[PDB]
């Protein structure tokens, strides 16, 4: 099979129950299926707690965080270091041969600076699949953080949904955005298995999709629009359904755009 | 057949723009004239210390060595396996070097057990599996390995970088250079001792000739040579002029012989 990228939301990373369930599911799946799996992740709450711990206020510019030179190293530490190695420790506990990467390893996802005024915020672009392909061929589970690096050597914090999207494009991989949202329910409360961009847009306005659901649905829509194939929204809550989902079944809500 | 060279980094180097620039220039120079592949191992230098200061966290010792509390291993892992590692990867990318950042647990490259209940999450390194790193080397990548590890039960561990590098050296069958901010150890005629036996180095420490907090550094090289059964070089990262010659087998610092 073509590779699958499983992107983990921060709320998943901040929950030991989610993580235990996830890694148990990963073990179960791999005992019956050889599909190449890649994990992508961001920071979760560990960046924000570190920043608060260091009394470094976060400034925003039009909704995006200014990331000066004097914060990018701290952030890199929390996200490429703590979050990534926490995942690798979970992997090890479950006897899974994982390898931690960031976007710059093998130029897997190329990153340019988004805006001089935001400092070290990066924009993801598809990169080179060579390194990750070689790891997958050898039976490793790459676990890739959303820190990247420009070609000139400047570290960048990259939106993890976009990072995962760029990596999926790079690898010709499928994409699941996994978090606490198990699927988008219709106006009668039934999970919608497959959802076009037309339904999504209608449902938001109609008021069925509101709150954080809006941002998560939009995250998926952007990812599908770029990728040219569907992107799944799913949760860890019904852990038994994860192998099916990893095999390509729309156990969540599949977004088509 | 491969005979990789591990260059271990730490201390103030990891935070000096000029030093890193000259270090990486030397890496590129050696790589241009040699097929023998390189591996970097590194500790956390000033990066960990700096973060500890900013969080107002005390650094406590016990047997001489530093305690790594359960409530601090995540922060330390961040500074070391995150910041220091990726800083080095950024310098690699600046210098067009295809590098891959690793920690000790990746491919079980260096196995780790908890050293002491009282030190908390401080790890004792032992040789692991060379398969992952060997494959990376054969494919032309430069592995850059931090000194964080993980126990088989999944507990993160901070490992002495000198001992982590030694265990990796055993694992890969590698030559080993410990780069630190060191001076030459002089004999009674005031000339730098370029090579000395683990037996001699041990004696010079015993007889007070080996001055300063170099005792810790020589002890590290000595233990490495005895474990490895091959010579281990201690050298300065200053005067990076001499580094390619150093990498090319010349004893430009102080070699502890087997």
């Amino acid at each position: 099979m073509n590779p699958l990228i499983i992107k983990l939301g921060g709320v998943l990373l901040d929950s030991e129950e989610a993580l235990e369930r996830l890694f148990s599911a990963l073990v179960n799946y791999r005992e019956s299926h050889q599909r190449p799996l890649v994990i992508v992740h961001g920071g979760g709450c560990v960046v924000d707690e570190l920043m608060k711990g260091l009394n470094l206020p976060v400034k925003k510019k039009n909704g995006l965080r200014v990331t000066p030179a004097d914060q990018i190293d701290i952030i890199t530490g929390a996200l490429a270091g703590t979050a990534n190695k926490t995942l690798l420790a979970w992997a090890k506990k479950h006897q899974i041969a994982a390898v931690g990467l960031f976007l710059g390893d093998g130029d897997s996802v190329k990153v340019t600076q988004l805006d001089e005024e935001l400092g070290h915020v990066g924009l993801a672009q598809p990169g080179s699949p060579k390194l990750i392909n070689s790891l997958l061929e050898n039976g490793y589970l790459p676990v890739v953080s959303s820190i990247g690096v420009t070609d000139e050597g400047q570290l960048m914090n990259v939106n993890a949904d976009q990072a995962a999207t760029a990596l999926a494009a790079t690898l010709g991989a499928d994409l699941i955005l996994l978090s606490d949202v198990s699927g988008i329910l219709d106006g009668k409360g039934q999970r919608i298995a497959e959802m076009t961009a037309a339904k999504a847009e209608q449902l938001i306005e109609q008021g069925i999709i509101t709150d954080g659901m809006i941002v998560k649905v939009n995250a998926a829509l952007d990812a599908a629009r770029t990728l040219g194939r569907p992107v799944d929204i799913a949760s860890w809550r019904h852990a038994e359904q994860l192998p099916a989902l990893f095999n390509g079944m729309p156990m969540g809500t599949r977004i088509l755009a």
